[PDB]
């Protein structure tokens, strides 16, 4: 049980291929499908400590109610791990086979999806092979941890140029900020005396970096408009044993103390009850079901050799936004029906179980027509149809079962 399930692959021919089956298997499973989702992503350069940090996100996700979740100092780091099989820089994006169910403060039993997004952001594998995944995971995440080395550099901000172009359009269309949280995680920070480790120091740091000369890095002037939350955490260097090694055999004892001290505040600061942010688009809390719709949409857009036109992107999330309002209606109805005549439920009367259908179907039609939909009036007629012929095919399956 549990492990990385490479979902979105980027093959040698600029082709983004999405393995739907594995994806449905995880997100569609009957335990989670209906719970609202928190989609946490860590993006950024390969070989910068991502896997490492993620294995520690797991140590916490599992052993969440126990102070010593960091593990046994005099034993070798031994959790599930994300670095399981990396024979190469397979530059796509994997997610954690197991979802996690947790209770936020106010009560909602929400679900938590972790996604490691590999890329390079370096050589020629960038044009359509880096800000492509990064683009991807951002769109669908609710929390993006942008894992950087030593400093937020001009070239790091450059990769956001895309998101601010798209976000500006989504904002015009929707009147809401496009994205949720963006967390700048700076690793091996080594000017404690200039800005303290952790979030407070990070906040002052990130304020200085983002102010305002410089080229077309007026990503500066628009980021903020795009995310409801940008924030920053300054992590220490892990000591030389960790940094000097391909695979890190040693024990927790061998990691630097001031790194452990801050990692211990870092992980709960990101995950954990109050910190979690439910995925939200055009005002609509996405669910685990709903979120498969977005994956599906954002993946037939990143096909070809050209990153998409911000205009096509917007249209991708409109299709998804629409396909999701449909998916809930074909479930609001479905659940209400399973009450009037499901399981060992009684009754009958065709002439009667018809009006309770036209009833609930009309109720469910409003539910849809009302959901703030994006795309526009005509664009979503296509989906009003899709809806009705699914509630109707669901009806049939109830007439059949009703007969007794
Ligand atoms: N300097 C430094 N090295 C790290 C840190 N975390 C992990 N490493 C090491 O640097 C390499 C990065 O490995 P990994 O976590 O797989 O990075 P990823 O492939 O980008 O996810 C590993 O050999 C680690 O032992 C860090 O915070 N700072
Ligand atoms: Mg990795």
């Amino acid at each position: 049980k549990a492990g990385p399930v490479q979902v979105l692959i980027v093959k040698d021919d600029h082709s983004f291929e999405l393995d739907e089956t594995a994806l449905n298997r995880i997100l569609l499973s009957e335990a989670v499908r209906d719970k609202e989702v928190v989609a946490v992503s860590v993006a950024g350069a390969f070989r910068k400590g991502k896997s490492f940090l993620m294995d520690f996100m797991l140590r916490y996700m599992y052993n969440q109610e126990s102070v010593d979740w960091v593990g046994d100092y005099n034993e070798p780091l031994t959790g599930f791990s994300w670095r399981g099989g990396s024979e190469r820089e397979t530059t796509g994006i994997q997610i954690w086979s197991e979802i996690f169910l947790i209770n936020k403060p106010d009560g909602k039993k929400v679900a938590v999806l972790l996604m490691d997004t590999q890329g390079t952001f370096d050589s020629q594998s960038t044009l359509r092979d880096s800000a492509t995944v990064f683009a991807l995971s951002t769109m669908i995440s609710s929390i993006q941890v942008y894992n950087l080395s030593q400093n937020v550099q001009e070239d790091d901000l450059q990769h956001l140029q895309l998101f601010t172009e798209y976000g500006r359009l989504a904002m015009e269309e929707t009147f809401l900020k496009p994205f949720q949280s963006l967390i700048f995680l700076v690793r091996d920070w080594s000017f404690p005396y200039e800005f303290s480790y952790g979030a407070d120091g990070g906040a002052k740091f990130l304020e200085k970096r983002l102010k305002v000369h410089e080229e077309l890095q007026n990503v500066r002037k628009h980021i903020h408009s795009c995310f409801t939350n940008i924030s920053c955490f300054l992590l220490p260097h892990p000591g030389l044993k960790v940094a000097t090694n391909p695979n890190f055999d040693g024990k927790l004892k061998e990691i630097d103390d001031e790194f452990i001290k801050n990692l211990k505040i870092l992980i709960p600061w990101l995950l954990s009850p109050e910190s979690l942010d439910i995925k939200e688009i055009n005002g609509n809390k996405i669910t685990c079901r709903g979120l498969v719709e977005y994956f599906k949409a954002y993946i037939k857009i990143y096909q070809g050799e050209e990153l998409p036109h911000p205009k096509s992107m917007l249209q991708a999330t409109a299709e998804a936004n629409n396909l999701a309002a449909v998916a809930t209606a074909k479930d609001t109805y479905n659940k209400k029906m399973e009450e009037i005549c499901g399981g060992d439920k009684p009754f009958l009367a065709p002439n009667d179980l018809q009006t309770k259908h036209l009833q609930l179907k009309e109720e469910s039609v409003k539910l849809f027509r009302g959901v703030k939909k994006m795309g526009g009036e005509e664009f979503s007629r296509r989906y009003l149809q899709q809806l009705e012929s699914e509630i109707d095919e669901l009806y049939i399956q109830y007439i059949k079962h009703n007969d007794s």
